[PDB]
């Protein structure tokens, strides 16, 4: 799972994100086998990890039990958002900025949804 | 008609200054009041709701699910009710876009201190 995961420029941009921002360990290999095994542990295919579509879908399943998630689920969400700014080629330095930039990607998504669907016609 | 029961004073005097589009020369009258507040009793919704903060909060989770498919009625009923939120709020909006991007903004600040209170425990 270190890699199918990741293409070899995925991961070198992968090793130069942080963990927190204002911290100074980055994310690695044992990240990415981490939250392979995490994902069977819950019962959702780590095969998923390996798209942006895959990775998308993975947060949808578990964004609704992220406010009262354990610190296990918060970290295991904040892994596969990286991921998914990796796949899709968004820049990122650290997790909360993987957080912001897909927060500010569904707005847009959802914003562009709703003016193509009022221009219709 | 009246409907002078939605908006106080310093309240209508913001209304006034706030434009229908971004940089669109009409701006909000009282007329567009009276209008939502029909247009309410239509969609068999409580008017009286316009009349604070959390009564337009309540009108604007059940019009959503509605809005992207939404005919030009709903989305100006939508829009309306969302800067007469940001006034009753004492949010400073010059424009209906402005409005439904703070109403965004705050819905993000308010889910993620939620999301930073539940995970200090
Ligand atoms: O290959 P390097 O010469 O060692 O520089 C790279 C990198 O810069 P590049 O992206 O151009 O490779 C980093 O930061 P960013 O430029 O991506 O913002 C980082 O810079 P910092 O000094 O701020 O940490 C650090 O430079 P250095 O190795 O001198 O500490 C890093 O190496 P790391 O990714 O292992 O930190
Ligand atoms: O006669 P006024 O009520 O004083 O209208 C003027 C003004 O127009 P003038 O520069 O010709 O005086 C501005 O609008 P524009 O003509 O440039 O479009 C301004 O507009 P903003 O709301 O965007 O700030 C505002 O209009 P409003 O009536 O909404 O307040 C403003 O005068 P006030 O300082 O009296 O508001």
């Amino acid at each position: 799972a270190r890699a199918s995961v990741l293409s070899g420029g995925e991961l070198d941009k992968w090793e130069k994100i942080r963990l927190r921002p204002g911290g100074k360990k980055q994310y690695k290999l044992k990240h990415i086998v981490w939250a392979s095994r995490e994902l069977e542990r819950f019962a959702v295919n780590p095969g998923l990890l390996e798209t942006s579509e895959g990775c998308r879908q993975i947060l949808g399943q578990l964004q609704p039990s992220l406010q009262t998630g354990s610190e296990e689920l918060r970290s295991l969400y904040n892994t596969i958002a990286v991921l998914y700014c990796v796949h899709q080629r968004i820049d990122v330095k650290d997790t909360k900025e993987a957080l912001d930039k897909i927060e500010e990607e569904q707005n847009k998504s959802k914003k562009k949804a709703q003016q193509a669907a009022a221009d219709t016609g």
